[PDB]
């Protein structure tokens, strides 16, 4: 090849209390949890050691450059550059939407999601007293679609008071098009419904193909939009715990900040603020070269279980590193076949149960690790399947 | 064995140190100006090492390295299974604050006391309500009568307990402590126990953790540690919520996820261990250096600005000091020093109490800067009376 500058070959060794490779089995392959099994760039590294070196960690504000760097980061990459006045830092997306559903509704009111999608979204909303309604998007033709009529029938009910709309979207990998996004905001500000754009995986549109960040909406819906980044998803940074939302309407700004603050989310912990101005700043070269191994894990993944897993459907997807596989020719429940491919296999992937939606149809797969694993895992699932058959 | 001499130097987005004009001096903030402990550091840099870091889990290391640190440093010690990771203190109150009361609730607290129980109570929706402590000759006692009859209000739900009580410095008896808990208990009050400033008592007392008191009322309490001020890591985001009833248990630390402070960060679980396991050394040579520091602050404005009184405390590294024969509203008397003498100290006012008769002041930083802040204190005053 072209030496890529980057090391995507080397699992990195975690201590012990790791999600993804804490208390696994002899030889077990963990391929669920949406953590990446590659270092992450050096040039955040860096950053992160020179932090240390301070030695004393005191209370820390949020500097012009951390929002200038997600400025400059959302120019580059996305063609969309914010305002960087609109942008606030929360610790982590999720948290951001769970105080953003205190603030901007009240108990009982119902909130929109598109089944199936991201499991945290059901927990937010539900454990904060509110209510998941659902316009779910419709498979067939191994898609997924929106039944638009049904989604402003919905966000025009008078307790739908909040979208939280994920973009691109989890678990079934769709970077929406311009046109999409901005119809779904203008939805939304015609029924004075709030959208939350979690954009968490915007980095990661496997081709060319770009995002619309929900900021990018005309002034009539911009007021009642919120963009949430982090460089969590991108750079493999989930316990660094540094986002940021971008909230172009100045007032509903100042409350989210407030209600962040208020919530326990809004102060940087001793790495958030170095460590994600220097993967905004200095990320974008880690970023293509991850993108060409993430390719490459795609390319393989669904070449091989399209000829040797024919009982599988891999579906069409173009952001995310992770693959929404379709198992229901299997006969067999999304929750009993991962715990049967564990038990025979090792292999650990996710089963869709917890995304709603269809999800007890579908297991949803981490290809972001190195490719021996990728291979690993695929010839793991292939075991797995043919020692149903007989 | 360890530097109390040198202030660390912060990166630009310091609060106590950034955007500070030329020679100013800032005293006011509760995060200290010493290097952490090395064995500390030492932790952290490991953990970096590892290159990614993806979800964490709180092992229960984390949960066997805090009742050590309790048995060693309060002779007390938690079951590890009352034990739930929090990011921050602060925010756990707040989470438990909409968890286990109602928007209008009454939520008692023992002024003067700690800002942030205001903004936390009041930012949620709830009412303050004071059983003021006594301040009667130099020192603050409780009411008895007035704190049951208020706990025993319908509407009183929760008492956010200050354990050792900032900005008084005062740790708590053990039979203050059982007392107040018997209270809460009696009246079906939650007891909020803060015991952030729990590590850093000065006298040879050990402080009394509200988990400690017995079962007829250890049902009605929680206990809220971290390393955050005993060891310099406010930004470092790892504390522990210490609950013995398992049903509250069970919904506080589902109400911490809720708010997003249940998920230690990349650093939280190691650096927290460390501490807790290898800490008390430094922990041993910070409180001498303190003691040093309280005893020159005291000396010094005994011999040099009589008109002011340094509390006898014997908790925490903050200074509680009686301005009031000065004759001027605390707040004034802060602003005055920070720009005739660029000392930056904190105004008492936003304590509530009686406040506005005192100033805290941070001694958790190099005697030299002591010198320095006592010198323009007394510059302050002198100038006062010119
Ligand atoms: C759609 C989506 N939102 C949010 C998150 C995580 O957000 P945070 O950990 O910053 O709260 C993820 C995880 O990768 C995700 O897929
Ligand atoms: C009484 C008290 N509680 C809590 C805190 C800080 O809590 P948190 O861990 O939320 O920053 C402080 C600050 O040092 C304090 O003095
Ligand atoms: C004006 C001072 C702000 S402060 O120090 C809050 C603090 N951490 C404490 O211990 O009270």
């Amino acid at each position: 090849m072209a030496e890529k500058q980057y090391d995507f070959t080397h699992v990195p060794k975690r201590q012990g209390n790791s999600i993804k490779w804490g208390g696994l089995k002899e030889k077990e392959l963990p391929m669920w949890i949406a953590e990446m099994d590659f270092r992450i760039a050096p040039e955040i590294m860096t950053s992160m050691e020179e932090k240390l070196k301070v030695a004393a960690f005191g209370y820390e504000s949020v500097p012009a450059e951390y929002y200038k760097a997600v400025a400059d980061w959302e120019e580059i990459e996305h063609r969309a550059r914010p305002k960087e006045d609109w942008c606030v830092f929360a610790s982590g997306v999720v948290p951001a939407i769970s105080a953003m559903v205190r603030q901007f509704t009240s108990p009982g009111d119902q909130i929109l999601v598109q089944e199936p999608v991201y499991n945290m979204f059901y927990s937010v909303i539900e454990g904060n007293g509110r209510r998941v309604i659902s316009s779910d998007l419709i498979y067939e033709n191994s898609k997924y679609s929106v039944n638009w009529a049904d989604l402003e029938e919905k966000l025009a009910t008078p307790s739908v008071r909040m979208m939280v709309f994920c973009n691109p979207h989890n678990p079934i990998g769709y970077a929406w098009s311009e046109e999409e996004v901005k119809r779904i905001a203008e939805l939304c500000a015609k029924h004075q419904v709030l959208l939350i754009s979690d954009e968490i995986h915007g980095d990661l549109v496997l081709t060319d193909e770009d995002i619309t960040p929900a900021f990018t909406v005309d002034w009539d819906a911009k007021n009642w939009v919120v963009s949430l980044i982090s460089p969590s998803k991108t750079f493999n940074l989930a316990a660094l715990h540094a986002a940021c939302a971008i909230i172009p309407n100045p007032d509903l700004r100042a409350r989210a900040e407030e209600s962040f603050f208020l919530a326990g989310i809004g102060e940087p912990n001793l790495l958030a603020i170095p460590a994600a101005i220097a993967a905004y700043e200095e990320g974008h070269n880690w970023l293509r070269e991850l993108k060409q191994v993430l390719r490459d894990n795609f390319a393989y993944a669904r070449e091989f279980l399209a000829k040797e897993v024919p009982e599988v459907k891999v579906l069409d997807s173009n952001a995310s590193y992770l693959a929404w596989v379709d198992i229901s020719a299997l006969g067999m429940n999304a929750e009993d076949f991962c715990k049967y491919l564990r038990e025979k296999t090792g292999l650990i992937i996710s089963a869709g149960n917890g995304y709603r939606g269809n999800g007890h149809e579908f297991v949803r797969i981490n290809l972001a690790c190195p490719k021996e694993l990728v291979i690993d895992g695929m010839q793991r699932l292939k075991q797995g399947v043919l020692n149903l058959n007989n």
